[PDB]
């Protein structure tokens, strides 16, 4: 159980090393099957429907490799997790390339398992159409 | 002075409907004169260069009207507020095409004056470019 900010980035973390891997299998892991999820406009409920909506952004970004770090998080008396850090993104036919925002994530956790319930990630994805594809090696930025 | 969650959340919205404004001259009511501010890519340190940065961004939007409203907030034991909310933008030119995103505000204050010392607003600026 998560009881310290520590413990609660340390979770984070483990989280988004599940998601950044696209390995879907391994998504209730950590994540609850009754999800709601909402980032930005996109919304979804239930796992399944998380899942399909991620696998839509791999086919608009072909070789999508994304990671996460986290430099400020507070666990609330109410439960909350927020967790403050960066997003980065690249293309893997051009990994020289990489597009970093700052990012926030809001997380609730259920009670009897501790999966997330609840998780809004708030960045700004505007940055995000710097990423191109690209012949793999091949120079393509200069 | 601030101590509880509504509290906290009736605070925001009146910075923001400062802010909301453009009316630079009233932007210190509510923001520290050493204000950090991050706004993804966009990060400013004093007031100034937080007035001149918005003043900037929106001189390429002529007829920007912009209001939030707020959804969710809490007030932690240090002190920091975050409050969920929603962002709405139009342009007078086309007001009832608006573009509302989810956004949330971490806010921390100053202890002598209440004012905004650290502001980090996040949000997805994509859908921003229909207008
Ligand atoms: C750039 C953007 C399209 C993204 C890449 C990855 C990483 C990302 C940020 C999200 C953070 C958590 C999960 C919903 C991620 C999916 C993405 C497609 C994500 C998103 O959906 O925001
Ligand atoms: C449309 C968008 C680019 C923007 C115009 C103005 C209004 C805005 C929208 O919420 C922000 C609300 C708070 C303040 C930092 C505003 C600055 C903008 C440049 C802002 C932003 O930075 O997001």
């Amino acid at each position: 159980e998560i009881q310290t900010p520590d413990q609660a980035e340390a979770f984070v973390a483990k989280v988004f090393d599940v998601l950044d891997s696209y390995d879907y299998t391994r998504f209730g892991e950590v994540l609850s099957t009754d999800l709601k999820y909402e980032g930005g406009l996109q919304k979804t409920s239930g796992l399944d429907n998380f899942i399909n909506d991620i696998k839509a952004s791999t086919q608009r970004m072909p070789g999508l490799q994304t990671s996460h770090s986290r430099y400020r998080t507070e666990l609330t008396a109410e439960g909350t997790i927020y967790s403050e850090g960066h997003s980065n993104a690249s293309l893997e036919s051009n990994p020289g390339k990489v597009v970093t925002v700052p990012m926030i994530g809001v997380f609730k956790l259920d009670s009897e398992d501790g999966k997330i319930k609840e998780m809004r990630i708030y960045k700004d994805r505007l940055p995000f159409l710097a990423l191109h594809q690209a012949l793999p090696g091949m120079k393509a930025n200069n």
